[PDB]
């Protein structure tokens, strides 16, 4: 089904199930079926020139496809496997960074269907990493394919 | 000759940034012209068995700044990525390695336009492998090396 689980604990899932993103200190501000908020502080994750690092930056980007995916797909019959990632770093990252991600129940049933009766579709999630100030520091664009099991 | 004695390069290479100190990368071959680097897959598993994707993104991306330790004067130049792309071939099961180099010239090249004009483009397309040899995924990026403004201008 689509029952997403409970958000208070999908949150410390997202923030501490992989030991790599929870070294990072990496936070979950909203995690809702078709839209995700996550905060990469930038303490400690600072660069060689004081701006966030390109991994954490990138860490940032990566995570909304992970759990997007757990709030708003049917995880029972069907996974996601991401294909590639492009980051654009179009300004220094000062101060923490934020990301939102979404995907409409529309779009969900869509794609579902077409993984159902295909077994696999594609889909994918461009994102705008923001600072304090809601300048965008950085682009993604990540290519999925949903599979059936 | 080599603007950094080794030990030294090494490093700045896997502690000058902590995210990537946390990561336990550690660095193979350092000499101007070319790098190797390894991500241990202890401590960077994801959920489902294999190396994370940011461990991935770590190792194929750092290789832009080590080559600019090892090639460059690291003190009046410093490199920025300015975008990659990271693709995805197989599950990253244990130590993941990566090599990268750039030739004699396009370093000269680099430098001289860097110093002539602020700043000079670089771009590496990388193989990750696994202890195997297998290619687990492969990346493509563009790093520009700049010089420092002046304080004020």
């Amino acid at each position: 089904g689509h029952m997403p689980l409970p958000t208070e604990l999908a949150r410390h899932l997202t923030e501490e199930k992989i030991a790599f993103v929870q070294r990072s200190g990496l936070r979950a501000e909203v995690l809702e079926p078709g839209y995700v908020r996550l905060r990469m502080p930038g303490a400690g994750n600072e660069n060689h020139i004081g701006s966030m690092y390109a991994g954490a930056l990138f860490t940032l980007a990566e995570l909304p496809g992970g759990a997007l995916f757990l709030t708003s797909f049917d995880s029972a019959r069907f996974y996601p496997i991401v294909k590639e990632m492009t980051l654009r770093f179009r300004r220094p990252a000062k101060g923490d960074i934020r990301v939102e991600a979404r995907l409409d129940a529309e779009r969900i049933r869509q794609l579902e269907t077409e993984a159902g009766e295909r077994g696999k579709a594609e889909y994918s999630l461009e994102l705008q990493l923001t600072d304090e100030q809601g300048e965008v520091v950085a682009e993604s664009a990540a290519l999925y394919q949903l599979r059936s099991h």
